[PDB]
RNA sequence: AGCUUUGCGCAGUGGCAGUAUCGUAGCCAAUGAGGUUUAUCCGAGGCGCGAUUUGCUAAUUGAAAACUUCCCAAUAGCCGUGACGACUAGUCGGCAUUGGCAAUUUUUGACAGUCUCGAGACUGG
């Protein structure tokens, strides 16, 4: 309001205002579509791979389940490849679980090691939901408590 | 029967030893430590804290450097002299101590160097 009192800006057209209006309307369409996709992918990924979704987050769980080629290919991958799963001058030897929110929830030098912590345990989680045990996700909850317990252990 | 591999133990030669060797009871660690190289790859301990027995010998200071001393008194050659003694003023033997013992015959150095085949020669300017 303070800088709308002094804008130094000229008015738009009617075509310019309606062009910006439909641009903002399709932008809200893209935002609501993104959140609809997010809700569906978290629901169906908590059904398909509950423990991996609990550890990493179900969108990144779906990304590393897809680029590996499903759960039954994600299990028989080691922990040192699921770290680099989704890789490609921005950061090297990084996968989809380096740019996760739970691996960016810490200082920038605390990052790489944390990737190896989230890659290993979720690999266990991936193996745990390659067979259909722990459908409620208790292995994911226990391992995720272990993850952020180690994160709080490293932090001050 | 011989050869031989791997791990461990013992001893020995040699090498290394504070960017070395360990402890860790605190935490983490193959359910993955730690990764800038080659990363759909590698794979072992890591971070902190804390360390760096025993016998022998030398040397120094110190009065004393840790295994059951100092001090006084006396005892442990010959020419003269004094007595005692012996033998005829003289001689001899032993004992004793109240002066002396580097000037040719002795005990305060004619010795030292050299040369020749047990024996001699040369020099000491």
């Amino acid at each position: 309001s303070v800088t709308a009192s002094t804008t130094q800006g000229q008015q738009l057209s009617e075509e310019e205002l309606e062009r910006l209006e439909e641009a903002c309307d399709m932008a809200l369409e893209l935002n609501a579509s993104k959140h609809r996709i997010y809700e569906y992918v978290e629901s169906r990924m908590s059904f398909i791979a509950p423990n991996l979704s609990i550890i990493i987050g179900a969108s990144t769980a779906a990304k590393i389940m897809g680029v590996a080629g499903g759960l039954t290919n994600l299990s028989k991958m080691p922990a040192c490849n699921i770290m680099l799963l989704g890789a490609q001058s921005v950061l090297p030897h990084t996968g989809y679980i380096y740019h996760s929110d739970i691996v960016q929830s810490l200082p920038p030098d605390l990052r790489r090691k944390a990737a190896r912590l989230v890659a290993a345990k979720c690999t266990l989680a991936a193996r745990v939901d390659s067979f259909h045990e722990s459908t409620e996700g208790k292995v994911g909850y226990e391992l995720k408590d272990e993850i952020e317990r180690k994160f709080d252990k490293w932090q001050e």
